DNA sequence: ATAATGACGCT
DNA sequence: AGCGTCAT
């Protein structure tokens, strides 16, 4: 009864920018606003690979990782902006700084955890408490939740989206128990109000629009965020879960999108998140290991404990480049040359990092791919990073991989390299 | 010829 | 330490 722990202890939100790279490009170039458009890296191979798509472009079937030439076939009026190129490669600096604008704004409200270049989680538990004290005990008005959806409402005894949304919101507020300061749903509601505010501020001060999820944990906040994108936020209450999970494919839950999620489907013979409830913890631990079992057992009940880590800053800093097919690096002059290109970008990102964030990386990781290998990395090797010098860093990276050169000739490089990757890690205060 | 990255688990 | 998985 009262000792069944229910995962309602926290209030956690996930804010993710809408078609981010696109909005960055549209803020810069007014011509691209409210039009089908996409952002590509490179231009020579089939017009370039798409990495971001406005919603007007999505409505014609344009997706991430489509070639730009194929995309034009679906959507001939498609507008494109391409990623800056420096030192012979894609440079993402404009989106990193645009990201920092967003993160700095979110930081104002609460401690965030940077989960990607375009999203952060927030623990709103404390701020909800505060706002709750300050609102005395007066009703919460719909005018404070102008973009909020209540997952699973309306239900019970208009045909347009705004109509439906409001009915849902009304039902929820009409049944909200305001006098009870310890009510989880009331807390979510208040969290949701703050998130409206946070989103108003982001758009006011950056001109960028975003979606958000408000729930009791990260997994649910993330899932909820996706439900009503673009430019809308979504409250997933603890009670909405059984219905939500009842037809939620397992693959849609964070960290279940790959192999583990496949074996869950496969071993258990299920499709949806909620069918997990029929398994005892021990059983799921038997199949999926002890951590996964535990995590799965609670997750399918909407309970998840991972905390919102106070980390606004990346722990690693990295430059990488693929050299597909024919362009696979095949001489020792080439490998050196790109090591230097990568090294030089890395150097300028680190000097900026050290000035901005009062810290130095202490270690360099070197990673490569050989032709005829299947995985992201063929090989990783660490060395010291003692100076922010592109020559030393490039020289040293070379040093630690030269032995991988299987070639008999002096100058040649075999097998040819299909990837080079440098990553600075192990940071210490500066 | 998706491509550039970032986080984290396992051993 | 170096590899594997999952994500955006
Ligand atoms: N370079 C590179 N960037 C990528 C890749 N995948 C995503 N991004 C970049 C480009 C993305 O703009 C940014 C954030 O990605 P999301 O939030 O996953 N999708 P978005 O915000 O575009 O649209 P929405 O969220 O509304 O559906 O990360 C990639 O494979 N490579
Ligand atoms: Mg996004
Ligand atoms: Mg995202």
């Amino acid at each position: 009864g009262p000792h069944m722990a229910t995962g309602q202890d926290r209030v956690v939100a996930l804010v993710d920018m809408d078609c981010f790279f696109v909005q960055v490009e549209q803020r810069q170039n007014p011509h691209l606003r409210n039009k089908p458009c996409a952002v590509v890296q490179y231009k020579s191979w089939k017009g370039g690979g798409i990495i971001a798509v406005s919603y007007e472009a999505r409505a014609f079937g344009v997706t991430r990782s489509m070639w730009a030439d194929d995309a034009k076939k679906l959507c001939p009026d498609l507008l494109l902006a391409q990623v800056r190129e420096s030192r012979g490669k894609a440079n993402l600096t404009k989106y990193r700084e645009a990201s920092v604008e967003v993160m700095e704004i979110m930081s104002r409200f609460a401690v965030i955890e940077r989960a990607s270049i375009d999203e952060a989680y927030v623990d709103l538990t404390s701020a909800v408490q505060e706002r709750l004290q300050k609102l005395q005990g007066q009703p919460i008005s719909a005018d404070l939740l102008p973009s909020t959806y209540i997952e699973g409402l309306p239900q019970g005894p208009t045909v347009q989206k705004e109509g439906m949304r409001k009915q849902g919101l009304f039902q929820w507020l009409d049944s909200l128990q305001i006098d009870n300061l310890t009510s989880p749903d009331l807390q979510l509601t208040v969290g949701a109000v703050i998130v409206e505010e946070m989103r108003a501020a982001i758009e006011r001060e950056t001109g960028f629009q975003c979606s958000a999820g408000i729930s009791h944990n990260k997994v649910l906040a993330k899932l909820a965020c996706g439900l009503n994108k673009p430019n809308r936020q979504t409250l997933v209450s603890h009670g909405s879960v059984p219905q939500l999970f009842s037809q939620m494919p397992i693959r849609k839950i964070r960290s279940l999108g790959g192999k583990l999620g496949a074996s869950v489907i496969e071993i258990l013979g299920i499709e949806y998140m909620g069918e997990l409830t029929q398994f005892t913890e021990s059983q799921l631990q038997s199949h999926f290991g002890e951590k996964n079992g535990s995590w799965l057992y609670a997750m399918c009940r909407g309970i998840e404990h991972d905390p919102v880590k106070p980390r606004q800053l990346p722990k690693t800093i990295g430059c990488s480049k693929n050299f597909p097919g024919k362009t696979a690096l095949a001489t020792r002059e080439q490998v050196q040359w790109w090591l230097l290109q990568l090294a030089q970008e890395l150097e300028e990102r680190l000097t900026k990092d050290r000035n901005d964030n009062d810290r130095v990386a202490t270690q360099l990781v070197v990673s490569i791919r050989v032709q005829g290998d299947k995985r992201l990395s063929s090989l990783r090797r660490c060395c010291a990073l003692t100076r922010y010098d592109a020559h030393k860093m490039s020289h040293d990276a070379f040093t630690v991989i030269k032995n991988c050169n299987t070639s008999g000739i002096q100058t040649e490089w075999s097998p040819p390299l299909t990837m080079l990757f440098l990553c600075a890690t192990k940071f210490s205060a500066s």
